């Protein structure tokens, strides 16, 4: 049943405005991209307060439940999730292009408004979702949605997928975005600190897996200039950071460490401090794990201790690998920790 969502929408959603929502459904999406099967994600921000999400994935399931005699997607929208926005939307539709059809199906305030309609016909390969909700007003305490908000967020996901296209386009402005890195990480944070000169050049890149966990990075040291630093945790982001950031930085600081000391570039009485080499670094992480436990006033950073460990060792082994074998830059960047720590 979905009253339970009606009866204290706070427990379910953000009720300050309707971007929760749109979040829901946009993961829909997102989770069809990270699986291979998505390339296109686009997001339309009606002038009637509508919020629709498009995408090339497989496609929402088009089956009949044998137990509940109802369409899959029925269930998906009206049991227990994308049934929040469903259940606090005065409308919902959405087509489903799935073996060679286009289906349709509405809701009204959360009940079936019709059936499964077959409307269309489509090649084999045209497959895809998309979905139309028309927040109900009176749960939220405005039905403006956050452009900007939702601007960010949808960047992450074509940050976080490399090779997903994502777009958005607001009916009111008529403005539109178009968001698409090959590289994922490095193209993006290469884009973001095009104005500064940094060290490596073309970033540091690094990644491992371990199988139920996986660690991704981009990251630079910059002498002048803002820093970009952004964290992330199955796609979610930690705006605090946490313990996957102090593995990534430990991870390096003792990979440097080590550097310094074979390379004989440490002044006398000088020793580098982890806040001597990460104080000009520039950084995107991006780790996924099973069951993440969040910490912080508002669960904006990383508990897990395993997360630390585990990226430690991945940022470690694969930095002191980088600076053997790029021994110029990575003496660069040595003495760029090393001034601090001389200064200091």
């Amino acid at each position: 049943g979905l009253d339970p969502v009606k009866r204290r929408p706070g427990m379910y959603t953000d009720t300050a405005r309707p971007n929760h929502l749109a979040q829901e459904v946009i993961d829909n999406s997102v989770d069809e991209a990270l699986a291979g099967h998505a390339k296109q994600i686009e997001v339309t921000l009606y002038k009637d307060g509508s919020c629709e999400v498009s995408d090339d994935g497989r496609g929402m399931p088009v089956d009949i439940h044998p137990e509940e005699k109802i369409p899959g997607v029925e269930l998906i929208l009206t049991r227990l999730g994308v049934s929040v926005v469903n259940a606090l939307s005065t409308k919902v539709e959405l087509f489903i292009k799935r073996e060679g059809s286009e289906h349709r199906m509405e809701f009204r305030d959360g009940n079936a408004a019709s059936k499964l309609e077959v409307v269309g016909t489509v090649g084999k390969k045209n497959t895809g979702t998309r979905l139309r909700f028309w927040a109900d007003p009176k749960y939220f305490d405005t039905p403006k949605f956050n452009v900007r908000a939702l601007r960010h967020l949808l960047r992450a996901k074509a940050v976080l997928c490399p090779g997903l296209t994502v777009k958005l386009h607001d009916e009111a402005t008529g403005e539109q975005d178009s968001w698409y890195f090959e590289n994922g990480l490095r193209d993006y944070l290469k884009g973001e600190m095009a104005e500064h000169e940094m060290l490596p050049a073309d970033l540091f890149v690094g990644s491992l897996k371990k199988d139920t966990e996986i660690v991704d990075w981009a990251a630079g040291w910059v002498p002048e200039g803002e820093l970009v630093q952004e964290s992330y945790v199955n796609l979610i982001p930690t705006a605090q950071h946490g313990t996957h950031v102090n593995g990534l930085r430990s991870g390096l600081t003792d990979a440097l460490r080590e550097f310094c000391d074979f390379r004989n570039l440490l002044p006398r009485g000088v020793k580098l401090a982890p806040e001597d080499v990460w104080d000009r670094v520039t950084f995107v992480l991006s780790l996924k794990m099973t069951d993440p436990q969040f910490s912080g006033q508002t669960k904006e950073r990383l508990s897990s201790r395993q997360a630390a460990g585990f990226i430690e060792g991945a940022a470690h082994d694969a930095f002191s690998l980088y600076l053997n074998q790029n021994v110029e830059i990575g003496e660069k960047i040595a003495q760029i920790a090393i001034d601090r720590a001389s200064a200091r």
